[PDB]
């Protein structure tokens, strides 16, 4: 297995959670649909699933709808339904450790304390899979990380998470015209 098939983008369900940081891989894979102005449809395997096609090939995008902690759930099995391996995806989530406004592209790596990375991690038994750390910044204030993830971006952030959904998305693009993803982080990181 080589080439991307398909792009994860990580959250919880629901009008409750869907602006809220732990959302934003939620976010960019919408921008990403509404750019390709394709379609997400219920799919059997606990996620919402659009697809696209450049050239002749199809991709995926795809949102778990199990919530974060149990991702893996969705994204092992769906994976499995569509004969693809962790060499052709890559996931796109929340970093506590990079600032709003940036973002970073990586081949491999722990969770770092992240849940649902954890769960693809353990549903998928590598944690050698391409990714895209979305910056959601340091818990702000006084704020626990639970507190943090689970609620929305400040005003002051707004305008630079707009600047780096923008730039995940332009990543992604890059990689879908066919850069490798080692091309990507020489230009995005
Ligand atoms: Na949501
Ligand atoms: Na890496």
């Amino acid at each position: 297995a080589m080439g991307m098939k398909m792009i994860v983008g990580l959250g919880n369900p629901g009008t409750k959670y869907q602006y809220t940081k732990h959302n934003i891989g939620f976010m960019v894979v919408d921008k990403i649909a509404r750019e390709h102005q394709a379609t997400f449809k219920k799919n059997p395997f606990e996620a919402e699933v659009a697809e696209f096609f450049h050239n002749g090939e199809k991709i995926l995008l795809v949102k778990p709808q199990t919530f974060m902690n149990e991702s893996g759930r969705a994204v092992g099995p769906l994976m499995t339904y569509f004969g693809i391996y962790p060499e052709e995806l890559v996931v796109i989530y929340d970093d506590l450790d990079l600032a709003v406004g940036k973002i970073r592209l990586r081949q491999k790596g722990s969770a770092g304390g992240h849940n649902g990375i954890k769960s693809i991690i353990s549903h998928l038994n590598t944690n050698v899979f391409d990714r895209i750390k979305v910056g959601i910044g340091r818990p702000e204030g006084k704020k626990t990380v639970v507190q943090h993830v689970l609620s929305p971006f400040s005003k002051e952030n707004q305008p630079l998470i707009e600047e780096s959904m923008c730039q995940s998305v332009k990543a992604v693009e890059y990689l879908i015209e066919g850069h490798s993803f080692v091309d990507a982080m020489n230009r995005f990181n």
